[PDB]
């Protein structure tokens, strides 16, 4: 053993505290050592030529580095000694930074004592190393999408685009998610179905897509490159490949019930298709409200409905999986102060939405609930279900503000005589055009602002409703009455959320939504590998960030698809057959069953194991032992711990 | 001629005001009609079933739809007509709902006879229409991409991994843009180097990566696939294959000037290395504060000092263009109210950045320019240089609540002692934990938010400053004394801006930013073919934002690149040889010069022409003649608009 140490300044970080003069010394006198050195910026390019130079001409065969957390940069130093010849795993990292010289600031004494305790640590452990080479897997160059939003129509199309065969599994019976129940879209005031509709179509048409709708993602098993979905498609009790959509099972059915689409405020028969623009133009069948009188069936020419239709298992094999699961609207009933649910003329911003919409259950006619007419007094209520401890919802629902401007201005539009008064604590009009979009809402639209936090909001005899609350730029308390009042509802992580979640193994935020590998750098990346989020699955934001989110997610996950082999790590379980005795105390330990008996001795599968060591530590005999952390080599760390 | 009509309702967009019902049977009735049908939505999959359907069963060799506007759907319907056999070009589009329908919505009968007039336009046009084959250009499967910040090291490494060479222009002499210069990031307040300088290393190391700094892009001609890119590499007078960036030119040099990394507030000399972390690691000479000494050729052991260099021209041919080039900070010096470049112990948040920066020019400390002290008393101005009409400006910088929040933060954290107030109209913590980190700016920091736009910073002369505004929500003015002000400053787009989109071509927004080709749906791309936007150049946002959509622009920018091919669209003039004079009046009048002289004939070249019309309206004879615009099919047009 040729051990090379290396010992980084960090700058100041590590040789404000430690003296790196100091170290580098020990370590060069340390057994087995033949060169210590020490450079500012070992990471960085210089300091990799360094190392590489050391090894082409002193001939290092064990490299120990004294620098930040492995965690970090043990990657970087692998692929380094890597490029010089050396092997990988001959490799070895002293964490000097984050465990010794930022906290032991005080003490530098015994920061420095730390630090090359720590480095002898480090090259007891490395004297011990062997080389072990790393399995290729191939990467299967396939993709799953998960919802069928906005964000994940962006991301099957770039995906397809770039030549990967996609699936798509969106749970309800049509793609196009929130965005294609809203009206218009700010700040622009543009159709969004007159946008949308040819992206759906463009799915639908795909060759490089598949398309499963009416379908929920069950299981999830494997790895990067190597996924397993087991998919369930749920009944629609009609034939998608007969149906064409024409909708006279809708025209004969007697039974009336609920659309989702329109956000508890529209209604459908038990046989619909949820809009004109639905992807695939299927009609469904809820079976919570058929009576099965056939009408359906006598009236329909294709022969497409199918009562004795079943649940279908599919499973397919992907190599990544891009999460597109959006949100929900918060459900403001437990706001009490505001009466929603109580009220009759309180509604929610979507509600609205689908009340504007041309194509909604009132034909885009603003009408209050209680007597089907016109409001001529409207105010929004912003921060509904958001910013709020009483409700455990801290943050910022980031869309509230602009689409309730958004709606007060087509609410002017179509009826200029009405008078609307938004209701704010912070105008966030952060965007490109918001804040002019927000100016605009004053000067040419005539809508007033009180920025104020409504305390009350009091239902009177005849249904009007007075808010109650205190314009504190007025600094004075006002009860000022409206036919209708919307809350601005904010957004929540969709219905199922911790189902997915728990099936694909991802870790979620303090909000709610799915966690991003790093917050700055890898917004769409997760830290399982392989698995990516876009769109508001990984929190509130607008179309445009969502859609660059798709993008960006179909781009990642075609990286690893595109180079189509991922390494796997080789620190793996190894049982010496000489020494084992087959008492099998090791194969219950393995969660992943990976030590099965053959010939009355322990073997491990490579495949299945993911290197814990739990049955390393079990074994009594030590005829188990996990490449890279033996217990010769633990042992001799905590021998060099202390002596 | 087999024309065959297809009129669409649109939902009730044409049918509410235009009767489908009487058109449909007048284009029947019209000559060379065939068939005529309408359908609900001509556009989605059922509508192209059908007309694909017909034009296999009756053998229409000739389809007019009446429906939008052509600019929106003729692709659709061109690739409909193809994908049943018949020509691209053999397609009539009449523009029935932008400017029939949605225009004349009080005169109905008006209505629906403009749409018979339009619909006999679009079938005497389409009479006369003849099949053209449309020629296809192969596309280089190379990216440009300028700018070296953190969104354009993150478009080229996506686009490196994808297996596409990438070359990477960079104005500074090192990668990093503004992300470097942060010391912590919000709303984690991790080290934003620490996070982005392996990045940058990957950069400098990629197989797949020309990285050019301290150079423009000076020319860009062509078009997407086929972009050839004039750049001009400025001398640095140290040549980057010899130099290490050890230094030692630096330690010797006499001469001090302005490091532009410090922006204003740090010195360094006039061989300088941008910052320890800087790719490429190499030592840049600024003549204008060289004199010559020789000092430093003498110092260099490597032999890289090089007096004579010349600035070199490179040229590249790429495929696609991704723009990544940040943004500048506003200079607040026309803010004469608050004194910025008067008082001394007024700055900028950037500024702040550099100075709270433990690399920075004064070792992490801030301390008042007047007399090198700690402040005791700080306060930050929120939307300076933004959301103000007196000064142009009327936009939400969208980033400068949370770094103002942020640094007085860290202010805290480095002086406890110190005490901190935010002057703010709104606070717009609207992203991911953004709104948790304004509350711990309460909490556990104690800085004091005062909502109110402070009139005037007033210098007193002992240096103290003081803020003299209202408190909007005590409703009081206030004269407040600081030892320090922060002018939270917008952001603005880079200087030599408006050089490079017009030496791209491209269009620029409002707040003069450069424009994305749709708002809503496609973020990144613009409407040049082949040049896609990353990050603040399009428009402020913070680093998540940013690497998202410079992950979306790599995406998109290799779909096409992948692909392989583009068509070019076969509307280009033709010259008829047995009636062309050879006048050549219409030569000078092609701005691509397109058209020469070859036997006494006027020839046009494909590959230049662009199918303006221009030269075919100057042709007297008549020798000249557009395709898919000829001079008939306009003059039919006329005659049946009329008769
Ligand atoms: C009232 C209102 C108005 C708005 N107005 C605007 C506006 O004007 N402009 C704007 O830019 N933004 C607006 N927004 C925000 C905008 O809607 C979102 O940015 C956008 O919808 C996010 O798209 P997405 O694909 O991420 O999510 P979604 O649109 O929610 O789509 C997610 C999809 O995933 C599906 N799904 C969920 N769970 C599963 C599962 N387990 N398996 C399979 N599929 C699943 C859902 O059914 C849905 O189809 C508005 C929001 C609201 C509430
Ligand atoms: C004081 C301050 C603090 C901030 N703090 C944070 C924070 O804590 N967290 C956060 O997320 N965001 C923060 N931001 C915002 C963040 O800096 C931006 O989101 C980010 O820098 C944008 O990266 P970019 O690559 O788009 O642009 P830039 O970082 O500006 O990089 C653009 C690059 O293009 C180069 N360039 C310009 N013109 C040309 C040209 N013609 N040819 C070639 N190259 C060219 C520039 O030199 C530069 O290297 C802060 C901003 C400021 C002003
Ligand atoms: S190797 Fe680690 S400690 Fe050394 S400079 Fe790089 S990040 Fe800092
Ligand atoms: S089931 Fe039959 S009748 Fe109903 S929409 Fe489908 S094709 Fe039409
Ligand atoms: S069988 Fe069911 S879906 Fe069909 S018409 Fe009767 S109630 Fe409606
Ligand atoms: S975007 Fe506006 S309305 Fe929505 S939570 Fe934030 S501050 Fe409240
Ligand atoms: S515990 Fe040890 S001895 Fe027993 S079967 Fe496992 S490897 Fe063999
Ligand atoms: S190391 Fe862990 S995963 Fe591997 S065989 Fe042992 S118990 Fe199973
Ligand atoms: S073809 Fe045009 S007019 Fe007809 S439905 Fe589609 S978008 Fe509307
Ligand atoms: S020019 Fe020479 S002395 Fe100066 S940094 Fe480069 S290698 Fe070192
Ligand atoms: S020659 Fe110029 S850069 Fe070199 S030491 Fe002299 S002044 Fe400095
Ligand atoms: S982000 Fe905050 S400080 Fe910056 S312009 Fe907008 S409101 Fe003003
Ligand atoms: S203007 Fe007409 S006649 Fe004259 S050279 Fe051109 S094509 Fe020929
Ligand atoms: S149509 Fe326009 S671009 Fe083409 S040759 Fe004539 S003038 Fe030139």
């Amino acid at each position: 053993p040729k051990i090379g140490v290396y010992v980084c300044h960090c700058g100041v970080n590590i040789g404000g505290v430690v003296d790196v003069e100091a170290v580098r010394d020990y370590a060069a006198k340390l057994p087995n050592v033949v060169i210590a050195k020490d450079y500012k910026y070992y990471c960085s390019d210089p300091g990799q030529l360094e190392i590489q130079k050391d090894i082409k001409e002193l001939g290092i065969n064990r490299v120990v580095v004294a620098a930040c957390s492995p965690r970090l940069h043990e990657p970087t130093f692998r692929r380094c000694v890597e490029e010089a010849g050396l092997n990988q795993f001959l490799f070895e990292f002293a964490n000097i930074r984050e465990h010794d010289s930022w906290v032991h600031m005080d003490n530098p004494e015994g920061a420095t004592e730390k630090a090359k305790d720590l480095v002898r640590m480090a090259v007891a452990k490395a004297r011990l190393l062997e080389p072990l080479e790393a399995s290729k897997v191939s990467v299967d160059d396939k993709a799953l999408v998960i919802g069928g939003g906005v964000a994940g129509i962006q991301a099957a199309l770039d995906l397809a685009d770039m030549g990967f065969k996609t699936y798509m599994v969106e749970k309800r019976p049509s793609i196009s998610g929130r965005m294609g129940q809203l009206d218009k879209t700010f700040p622009t005031l543009d159709c969004s179905m007159c946008i949308l509709a040819p992206k759906m179509v463009d799915v639908g048409k795909h060759d490089n897509i598949e398309l499963i709708t009416y379908a929920e993602v069950k299981e999830v098993d494997g790895y990067i490159g190597n996924f397993k979905v087991k998919i369930e498609k749920k009944p629609r009790y009609i034939d998608e490949e007969l149906c064409t959509g024409c909708g006279s099972c809708v025209e004969v059915c007697p039974i009336e019930m609920p659309n989702y689409f329109d956000e508890g405020i529209g209604m459908t028969k038990a046989v619909y298709i949820p809009f004109p623009q639905a992807v695939p133009l299927c009609a469904t069948i809820d079976k919570d409200y058929c009576i099965e009188c056939m009408l359906c069936d006598e009236v329909c020419e294709r022969g497409a409905v199918k009562h004795d239709q079943e649940p279908e298992e599919i499973e397919i094999e992907v190599g990544t999986i891009i999460v597109a699961t959006g949100y929900d609207a918060y459900d403001p009933t437990e706001k009490l102060e505001y009466g929603y649910g109580r009220h009759t003329n309180v509604i929610t911003g979507l509600e609205l939405e689908r009340m504007i919409n041309a194509s909604g259950p009132t034909d885009g006619k603003v009408l209050k609930p209680s007597d089907g007419e016109k409001p001529k007094r409207v105010a929004f209520i912003h921060c509904v279900g958001s910013r709020d401890e009483q409700i455990g919802k801290p943050y910022c629902s980031r869309v509230c503000c602009m689409y309730i401007m958004k709606n007060a201005q087509l609410i002017k539009d179509k009826m200029p005589d009405t008078e609307v008064t938004l209701y704010y604590m912070d105008i966030r009009a952060f965007g490109k055009g918001f804040e002019e979009f927000y100016k605009r809402s004053q000067e040419k639209y005539g809508i007033k602002f009180i920025r104020g936090r409504p305390a009350e909001v009091i239902e009177n005899p005849d249904l009007t409703l007075t808010v109650r609350s205190e314009d504190t730029l007025l600094g004075k308390v006002t009860e000022y009455d409206y036919d209708m009042v919307v809350l601005g509802v904010g957004l929540v992580p969709p219905e199922g959320a911790e189902t997915l979640r728990q099936t694909i193994g991802l870790s979620k935020s303090a909000d709610g939504f799915l966690m991003e590998a790093h917050p700055k750098l890898r917004p769409v990346d997760t830290l399982t590998d392989g698995v990516y989020l876009a769109g508001v699955a990984q929190g509130p934001k607008d179309i445009p960030d969502a859609v660059a989110q798709a993008s960006g997610a179909a781009a990642r996950a075609a990286i690893p698809m595109v180079k189509g082999e991922v390494e796997i790590e080789p620190i793996i379980a190894v049982t010496d057959s000489d020494v084992c005795g087959g008492c099998e105390v090791c194969i219950e330990l393995c969660p992943f069953g990976a030590i099965s008996i053959e010939e009355g001795h322990a073997n491990v599968n490579v495949a299945l194991c993911k290197g814990c060591g739990t049955c390393v530590a079990a074994c009594p005999s030590g005829a188990m032992d996990q490449q890279h952390f033996k217990t010769e080599q633990i042992m001799a760390q905590i021998e060099a711990a202390l002596n």
